[PDB]
């Protein structure tokens, strides 16, 4: 079905990324006729996690989401995906500080379109950060890294985690921390942090702070300040994403429309 032939896969030595799972490496898959450049995640608990990740990716079909090519069991279990040559958004902006506001708005808007689709599909990402937005080009972003993602049950709007795993706490909404509940609204909170990272050219959020100090800050009603040069309209949107009460926080339909309209305003202004 989605099981690839190891003979048709050529892996490169140099690592693109790494973690607890293992590594991400560049490869080439011999297709129908052409050769396709690919990104390959290489590795008991990890196997099931990789299969689950593959199973989520298989179900998604959207221009702003990384597509899975297939899986392969060879020297290790491998998850073969589309290649995004310019790599993680945070690293790209760290290395390309000349990138313009309009360009950043374009890219975060593309993420909002991907997340709108994910929300409509009733999946929660649970790791939406600038490190997991990949650039195909300078004007084309895709959402990646679905290893923590969950398909929501038909009768529930949230996923309830059993235990506090190794979590990216600085991206998580209050209800994730306090109740272990993850919804599309919690992904919206994470998207606010992602926006902050993007306009801060890949700077880490809540710098110098422990997780428990971020909790205290958030409970005082405090939020990260506006990044230098970030348009006021985009900071307003970040703060709306950081609405404490999950019910009053906007969904991605509302977020995507705000971004779309502001982007077209900036596109008009730059013609003027
Ligand atoms: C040029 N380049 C491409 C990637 C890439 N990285 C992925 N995961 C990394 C895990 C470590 C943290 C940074 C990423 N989140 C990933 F899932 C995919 C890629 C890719 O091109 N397609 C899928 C990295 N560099």
């Amino acid at each position: 079905e989605v099981y690839l032939d190891r003979k048709l896969l050529t892996l490169e030595d140099k690592e693109l990324g790494s973690g607890n799972f293992g590594t991400v490496k560049k490869g080439y898959y011999q297709m129908k006729k052409v050769v396709k450049t690919v990104a390959v995640k290489i590795l008991p608990a990890l196997k099931d996690e990789l299969l689950a990740e593959a199973n989520v990716m298989q179900q998604l079909d959207n221009p702003y989401i990384v597509r899975m090519i297939g899986i392969c069991e060879a020297e290790s279990w491998m998850l073969v995906m589309e290649m995004a040559e310019l790599g993680p958004l945070n690293k790209y902006l760290q290395q390309n500080r000349h990138v313009k506001d309009k360009n950043i708005i374009e890219l975060v808007h593309q993420v909002s379109m991907g997340m709108k689709y994910l929300e409509e599909s009733n999946f929660v990402h649970r790791d939406l950060a600038a490190r997991n937005v990949l650039l195909v080009t300078q004007h084309y972003a895709k959402i990646s890294d679905f290893g923590l993602s969950k398909a929501l049950r038909a009768d529930e709007n949230y996923y309830k985690a059993q235990t506090h795993g190794k979590w990216p706490v600085k991206w998580y909404a209050p209800e994730c921390i306090n109740y272990y509940k993850f919804s599309s609204k919690s992904d919206v909170w994470s998207f606010g942090v992602l926006m902050w990272e993007a306009f801060s050219y890949g700077q880490k959020p809540y710098r110098g702070m422990k997780g428990s100090e971020v909790t205290a800050m958030l409970e005082k009603g405090e939020r990260m300040g506006c990044p230098a040069g970030c348009p006021r309209e985009m900071y307003d949107l970040m703060n709306l994403c950081w609405t404490y009460d999950v019910e009053n926080r906007p969904g991605f339909a509302a977020v995507e429309l705000r971004l779309r309209n502001y982007y077209y305003d900036v596109v008009n202004h730059h013609h003027h």
